[PDB]
């Protein structure tokens, strides 16, 4: 027992559960995609992160609605979530986990350059636009985002009175972005094998030894199937140390991803997308 605000019910017609909904657009009689976040400040930064931030592989806000409980209009992604595609040891073809990387490197690219840390990157918060393999992916769910001091401010001054530990935090600041390229490393690990790198699963080494000592669980069997070269890049995302850890740059000029056919695929998911909204061009 509860009902929808009067503001939404106005221009949406909302339908089945996908907490997200499917939803009707009246005015066009378009499906969207409904998220409803229970009752701030959290929202408010999600939204104007959102309206700001215009890429391909990024979702788009539509509209939003602050009433009993906080109501995101969104793009309907009909691919639903990535980790419907890796759930239960299921695993995509290399080509495929390439064309995804690829996207989700250039929407981390731009967040970064950006000024924007995701902070929650997982094969739930990557969606995608259709139910074919080859498809266009986005970046979700920016409730955990920072914006990127201080500590420049302070380093201003003398630091006469300054404690120890904050002259020593100088040598590893303005390297929180470098969270995001080890959750692709994991998402990427777990795309190309089907499996997580670091589990509690037939082990006696914790969860937390296991990803501070950097020693992810490597199957032999299931990484046969699997490039050397994706293999290696999957390394380099899985570096302990922040500071030599790859970054979203070295990642996409990596060997793995010099493939002219995975990049014209790209582009051609690209202007298929845009063919719908693309208005007559200046000759
Ligand atoms: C955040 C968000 C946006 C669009 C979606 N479209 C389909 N299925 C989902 N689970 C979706 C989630």
């Amino acid at each position: 027992m509860s009902v929808y605000p009067k503001a939404l019910r106005d221009e949406y017609i909302m339908s089945k559960t996908l907490e997200v909904k499917l939803a009707f657009e009246r005015k066009t009689c378009k499906k969207v995609a409904i998220k409803i976040i229970s009752k701030a400040l959290n929202v408010e930064t999600e939204i104007e992160i959102l309206k700001k931030l215009n890429h391909p592989c990024i979702i788009k806000i539509k509209n939003f609605f602050d009433a009993e409980d906080y109501y995101i209009v969104l793009e309907l992604m009909e691919g639903g979530e990535l980790f419907d595609k890796v759930v239960g040891n299921k695993r995509l073809k290399e080509a495929t986990c390439k064309l995804y990387f690829y996207q989700m490197l250039l929407a981390v690219q731009y967040l970064h350059e950006n000024g924007i840390i995701h902070r929650d990157l997982k094969p739930e918060n990557v969606l995608l636009s259709s139910q074919e393999e080859d498809c266009l992916i986005k970046i979700t769910d920016f409730g955990h985002s920072k914006i990127l001091t201080s500590l420049m401010r302070t380093l201003c001054g003398t630091p006469t009175y300054l404690a120890p530990e904050v002259l020593v935090s100088v040598g590893t600041a303005g390297y929180n972005r470098a969270v995001d390229c080890w959750s692709l490393g994991v998402i990427l690990f777990i795309c190309l094998s089907g499996y997580p790198p670091f589990s509690e699963h037939r082990t006696q080494v914790s969860l937390k030894d296991q990803i501070t000592s950097g020693k992810y669980n490597f199957i032999p069997e299931v990484w046969a199937e699997v490039s050397e070269k994706a293999l290696d890049l999957v390394k380099k995302l899985l570096v302990v140390d922040p500071k030599a850890r790859f970054t979203t740059e070295e990642a996409l000029r990596h060997p793995w991803l010099q493939d002219e056919d995975m990049k014209r695929k790209f582009q051609d998911l690209l202007s298929e997308e845009n063919e719908s909204t693309a208005l007559p061009q200046v000759l």
